């Protein structure tokens, strides 16, 4: 069986991410590995919703002889932009389409700047509308600019694949050497997914309750990894304190061990009833320490999104939903930056009013009063 990897088409609009996406359902399609999808489908992308957000993008599948592929295409920037930071369609390696003809353009820099800001791993390269272009120094240059592009950028601009060719040619035999170099591509620089299972146990603390002559059971879901009685953890959130599972149970049955998913009831040894809180999450030792600071990206919800009309600005004291809990914190942004109108996103200081356990990459939720303002991911972490 083959492992499930999920993709997507960024960069500017018309460079032609809608085109690509059909050229490679096309291309599998004549080796019975996928749905064939015009671009006609692919361009009219159906709505869907992220809590209050709706967010135009297309979903299609497609599977090398490897690989099952979950694709991601949106026709707007905002599409992007809230998909990117809700996290709805996540991304294991995002495809940068680029056309040779205008070159890289703002929605090029910024889908990039999203990438990197929410975590995505891996890039890969096509340059686009090579049928355009009859100087190949000038697709040379095209290319340079987009490595230089992913290094100002932290990615490793002089490894990741660049392909070039045309997506339109590949749509109407000889043309189909681009998909099958940007399949490969796909194949053999995106790894394998790591799954959940063997990523440090992590799980936030929903409810905490005593059982008398026994101890104190915290529940909550596991987010990752797997826990066993007997295994250490850590409570992070709120000064790290260790202790030992004593027993996991689910459905009132106690578990040989439970893993990402399972709504379980941890008995801590040693844990005070009233020491450990909702909010807390049970971690294995090291992987996640306590902040009070971080940075991350955020948007900012439209009112129409569920959201305000009033911008984001420096003093601003929201709530964080980061998991189980909410916090107040408080909003510093970057030089030069004194609001952030609704729509915008921007990299925002948070510091809030006590430490929790929060890690590069996670996502949280902004609110203020009953309204959800903000989405936001987690870019870095400030030491205690
Ligand atoms: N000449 C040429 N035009 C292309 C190529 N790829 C796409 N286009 C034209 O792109 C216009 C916009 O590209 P499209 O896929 O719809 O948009 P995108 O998804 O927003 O980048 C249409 O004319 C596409 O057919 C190409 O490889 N060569
Ligand atoms: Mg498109």
């Amino acid at each position: 069986t083959k492992p499930h990897v999920n993709v997507g088409t960024i960069g500017h609009v018309d460079h032609g991410k809608s085109t690509l996406t059909a050229a490679i359902t096309k291309y599998l399609s004549l080796k019975g590995l996928a749905q064939y999808v015009p671009y006609d489908q692919i361009d009219k992308a159906p709505e869907e919703k992220a809590r209050g957000i709706t967010i135009n993008i297309t979903h299609v599948e497609y599977e090398t002889e490897k690989r099952h592929y979950a694709h991601i295409d949106c026709p707007g920037h905002a599409d992007y932009i809230k998909n990117m930071i809700t996290g709805a369609a996540q991304m294991d390696g995002a495809i940068l389409v680029v056309a040779a003809t205008d070159g890289p353009m703002p929605q090029t820099r910024e889908h990039v700047l999203l990438a990197r800001q929410v975590g995505v791993p891996y890039m890969i390269v096509f340059i686009n509308k090579t049928d355009m272009v009859d100087d190949p120094e000038l697709i040379e240059l095209v290319e340079m600019e987009v490595r230089d592009l992913l290094s100002q950028y932290e990615y490793p601009g002089d490894e990741v694949p660049v392909i070039k060719g045309s997506a339109l040619k590949a749509l109407e035999h000889e043309a189909y050497k681009p998909i099958q170099e940007l399949l490969d591509a796909m194949d053999n620089y995106i790894p394998d997914p790591q799954r959940d299972v063997d990523k440090p146990f992590l799980m936030p603390i929903e409810d905490v309750f005593s059982i008398t002559g026994r101890g104190t059971v915290v529940t909550g879901r596991i987010e990752r990894g797997r826990i066993r009685p007997g295994d250490e953890v850590e409570i992070i959130g709120l000064e790290i304190r260790k202790t030992v599972v004593t027993s996991v149970e689910m459905f009132r049955k106690e578990l040989d061990e439970g893993i990402a998913g399972d709504n379980v009831g941890c008995l801590l040894r040693g844990i005070d009833k009233d020491e450990v809180e909702r909010g807390q999450v049970l971690a294995a030792p090291g992987s996640i320490k306590p902040h009070k600071r971080f940075k991350a990206e955020v948007y900012v919800l439209k009112k129409e999104e569920g959201g305000r009309h009033t911008p984001f600005f420096k003093g601003y004291k929201p709530q964080f939903y980061i998991r189980t809990t909410d916090v107040t914190g408080e909003i510093v942004l970057p030089e030069g930056v004194e609001m952030v109108m609704p729509g915008d996103h921007v990299e925002m200081e948070i510091e809030l009013i006590y430490p929790v356990a929060i890690e590069k990459g996670q996502r949280f939720a902004i609110r203020e009063g009953g309204r959800t303002v903000g989405a936001g991911v987690v870019t870095e972490v400030i030491e205690l």
